[PDB]
């Protein structure tokens, strides 16, 4: 692929993060706290996730950027909807307003609806996600393994501007309190 010369600087919007979160000052980390970490509460918080949504809003035109994943055993990463709902259960699908891809228990899956398998040779340590607003196409690259393909959602019907999505899944292991990182340009 040559769409690392669309690359963005995303930041993560810390009013959106589940309060168990920590993001770093520079705000392009983060990972799952062992508590509530003193924050108020808000209508834009995942509640019930260890969910959090990048600052920047795409209407228009191509966006890349990468995700760092090292050593996690869950997380989920794409792209969704500026309105996805906040509060209470819900699942990953573009039904629901997600485009976004996850490791959950030693497999790899598309949120499709119902869930796409996705066949990962290389475990990726980094990910790239590349968006194709006006060509309606959300992709994803194994950056371990030479930028292969993982996975393409087409025909997407956005219907809004558009986040970047995190999840740094829970730790009831103790094997998954790794950060999520937004890798340099
Ligand atoms: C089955 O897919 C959908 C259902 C509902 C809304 C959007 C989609 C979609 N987006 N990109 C591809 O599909």
């Amino acid at each position: 692929h040559h769409h690392h010369h669309h690359m963005v600087h995303i930041t993560l919007d810390r009013n959106t993060a589940n309060s168990w979160l920590i993001i770093s000052k520079d705000r392009r980390q983060v990972r799952m706290g062992d508590t509530h970490q003193n924050v108020s509460d808000n209508k834009e918080r995942f509640s019930n996730y260890p969910m959090v949504l990048g600052a920047q809003r795409f209407s228009s035109g191509k966006m890349y950027w990468e995700v760092d994943v090292t050593q996690k055993e869950a997380w989920d990463l794409g792209v969704c909807r500026d309105s996805v709902q906040r509060k209470g259960q819900f699942s990953l699908s573009p039904e629901n307003g997600f485009w976004t891809i996850w490791l959950w228990q030693d497999s790899y899956e598309a949120g499709t609806s119902p869930q796409t398998t996705l066949h990962i040779q290389v475990p990726p340590c980094q990910i790239g996600i590349f968006v194709d607003y006006e060509a309606g196409v959300v992709s994803f690259y194994n950056i371990t393994d030479h930028g292969s393909l993982i996975y393409t959602f087409s025909e997407c019907v956005f219907a809004g501007p558009l986040r970047p999505f995190f999840n740094v899944g829970f730790n009831y292991s103790g094997g998954n309190a790794a950060p999520l990182k937004l890798c340099p340009l």
